[PDB]
């Protein structure tokens, strides 16, 4: 029962560890898959994509990491965009705080969430093979869901692994929403696929793999253009380009995606003197979607990623522990359009962008007192010169492990993205056309939180309060007047704070009963007065049951009071305001060449209208109820 992310552990008491086996019950995308952790909330976009949202933040406040590795997608330039990562072929999904974050990414202000995966096995196999295989229905979904994944020792020191997943998955319904009996355009379908090599220690472990995921779902809630768009606005011609916009006012929305990647990890035991670890990780990605209306292209999605990281972790030099990194990251991004770039300019136009990342954590240990700082410098270079410094310092007092005070500040600068300065173009998906500023300045945080932790057989909580400074908050900034959006990017300030809970008292070590709950407030302070911050969740109180009854079978009841939104930004319009009520249970079954873990599921089951604030789809409902069964067997 730990984590994996930082190569020297740091652990906060607002870390979380999502179990593997659990998450193959769970939705598929990773925002609709951690959505009730406390403190986290989706950004839904059909069935397709989802982001978590996390403390308020999301994107590029936060960091998904493909097993330690950037994922190289394309979700934090719009939600509609999925996240490169498959929880359901994950062996675990830790959500961590605190200096880990500095060894990943600038500006990770919320939580780190690693999905970690089979892919290169680390470890050989017991009888020279092992893998998983699962399959499970959703109604109203209309899921299904297969998945695999295998390990095989290819001899005496060697293992192959393979794993995959297929997802089908319709329209989803909806409950009282206009006259429909499921929402147009939100049904998904996805494959991934693995194959992998790996070594087995001493030392360590060395492994490639390769991977492939095809997804095509729907852009819910959803001809001419070529002139006008350009050129040019900078300033006010969107006068000259809603007047032609009822004037053909008076295909089919999805998105095709692809996404290839080639890894190569490795990390054996005792490098060399001095030093307990060594830790590298090699990645290129290949992503790729076009935006389409029928056969038609509208935008043309690209995102190679090339992805190096090195950490080695120092001697204990007395009671003091350390691990110092380097990573090179290069990302070659555009984001055109059916018309040529001779005509138009590019939504993103063609770009390099270098970062050259030192990093690393050092903690020292006084008993029942544990200190840990971090840091990270990054330059960035951008073809198509600044530096990122970020630190971060957090102690830890047990008055009786496990009963856990923590106290965790940072400070962390977030450099602009191309997208943010450069942006220059209708995406279609979103209907908002995109306008970059030549001059942001980076998004500096003072980030300070509280934490305690306590779970001792009769009690068990986890409490969390917390505040996040900005001097500069870079944002979408909606402009001058179902039609079509427009924001520039703009800089200001703000304050975010906010809680987050769960405590469960279990009367018998038989069952379990617990409340949690989450809220948090996000101002815009001190423009060029004083207005909301955009896309902040709302509060969430939960209601949570859970008994075994006996040995296999295992019952469990979620109820979560979702309460409106009435502290909204700018355009922003209220949210209810919804019931949500949740039945599971599980089979736990031993027999041959398998354990068989055959589930069930009710989600939704008081059928309410559903939105979500946090998400662009704020006036769109989400699925009403929905019956799943399922099987894994482990092996
Ligand atoms: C036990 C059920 C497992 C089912 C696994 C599905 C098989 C995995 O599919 C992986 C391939 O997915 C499609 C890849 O296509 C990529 C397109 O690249 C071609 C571009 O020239
Ligand atoms: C820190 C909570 C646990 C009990 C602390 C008392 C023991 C020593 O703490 C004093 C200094 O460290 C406290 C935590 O440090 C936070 C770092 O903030 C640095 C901001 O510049
Ligand atoms: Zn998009």
């Amino acid at each position: 029962p730990r984590a994996t992310s930082g190569l020297l552990h740091t652990s906060t008491a607002s870390d979380k560890i999502i179990s593997g086996d659990t998450l193959r019950q769970k939705a598929v995308n990773l925002g609709d898959a951690l959505d009730g952790v406390p403190g986290i909330h989706a950004s839904q976009y059909g069935g397709g994509a989802s982001a978590p949202v996390i403390r308020g933040q999301t994107g590029r406040r936060i960091k998904v990491l493909n097993h330690h590795g950037e994922t190289g997608d394309m979700a934090d330039f719009s939600p509609d965009h999925a996240i490169m990562v498959d929880t359901a072929l994950s062996q675990q999904v830790e959500i961590l705080r605190g200096p880990v974050t500095l060894l990943y990414s600038s500006g990770n202000v919320a939580g780190l969430v690693d999905v970690a995966d089979g892919k290169i096995p680390e470890k050989m196999p017991e009888n020279g093979v092992s893998g998983e295989l699962g399959l499970r229905l959703s109604s109203g979904n209309l899921e299904k869901l297969t998945s695999g994944g295998i390990n095989i020792g290819l001899g005496k020191n060697f293992v192959l692994h393979t794993e995959g997943l297929y997802r089908k998955s319709g329209d989803y319904a909806v409950p009282r929403y206009r006259n429909l009996k499921r929402l147009p355009d939100s049904h998904a379908d996805s494959q991934t696929g693995s194959i992998g090599l790996s070594w087995v220690g001493e030392k360590g472990f060395i492994g490639v793999a390769y991977s492939d995921r095809r997804d095509q779902y729907g852009l819910p809630a959803h001809d001419c253009h070529a002139d006008i768009i350009w050129q040019k606005s900078l300033t006010e011609e969107d006068i000259d380009y809603d007047n032609p916009g009822l004037s053909c006012g008076f295909g089919r929305p999805w998105i095709d995606l692809r996404n290839k990647r080639y890894e190569l990890r490795a990390e054996w035991k005792q490098p060399f003197p001095g030093f307990e670890a060594l830790r590298v990780h090699l990645n290129r990605n290949d992503y790729r979607h076009d935006e389409k209306a029928g056969d038609a292209v509208e935008n043309f999605f690209n995102n190679q990623t090339q992805n190096a990281r090195i950490e080695l972790r120092h001697q204990p030099i007395g009671r003091l522990k350390g691990s110092w990194g380097v990573q090179y990251l290069q990302q070659k991004s555009s984001a055109l359009s059916a018309i040529s770039e001779a005509v138009k300019q590019p939504m993103l136009l063609d770009n390099k962008v270098q970062h050259y990342s030192f990093f690393g954590v050092e903690q020292a240990n006084w008993d029942n007192f544990t200190l840990e700082g971090g840091v990270r410098v990054e330059k960035q270079k951008a073809s198509i010169r600044q530096t990122a410094r970020s630190f971060a310092l957090s102690g830890n007092w047990y008055f009786t492990p496990q009963h856990k005070l923590s106290l965790t500040a940072s400070h962390q600068e977030r450099l602009p993205s191309t997208q943010e300065l450069y942006a220059h173009g209708k995406h279609v998906a979103t209907n908002t056309f995109e306008v970059g500023n030549k001059h942001l300045n980076k998004e500096r945080s003072n980030n300070i939180e509280l934490a305690l932790g306590y779970e001792g057989d009769r009690w068990q909580y986890n409490l969390a309060l917390y505040r996040n400074r900005f001097g500069n908050y870079i944002y979408a900034q909606t402009l001058n007047d179902s039609e079509m959006k427009l924001v520039r990017y703009n800089q200001s300030g703000a304050d975010f704070y906010g809680a987050e809970g769960e405590i469960y008292f279990k009367p018998t070590p038989r069952y379990r009963i617990g409340v949690s709950g989450d809220y948090v407030r996000g101002r815009l302070k001190n423009l060029p007065d004083d207005q909301n911050a955009p896309r902040v969740p709302a509060a969430r109180l939960g209601f949570h049951l859970k008994a075994s009854l006996t040995d296999r079978i295992d019952a469990n009841l979620d109820y979560y009071r979702v309460f409106a939104q009435n502290k909204l930004a700018r355009y922003e319009t209220r949210t209810p305001g919804h019931h949500m009520l949740n039945l599971g249970a599980n089979y736990r079954r031993n027999t041959r060449y398998g354990e068989w873990n055959w589930y069930v599921k009710a989600d939704n089951l008081l059928n309410q209208s559903v939105y979500a604030h946090s998400s662009f789809l704020s006036d769109t409902p989400q699925m009403g109820r929905s019956f799943t069964g399922g099987v894994n067997v482990k092996f």
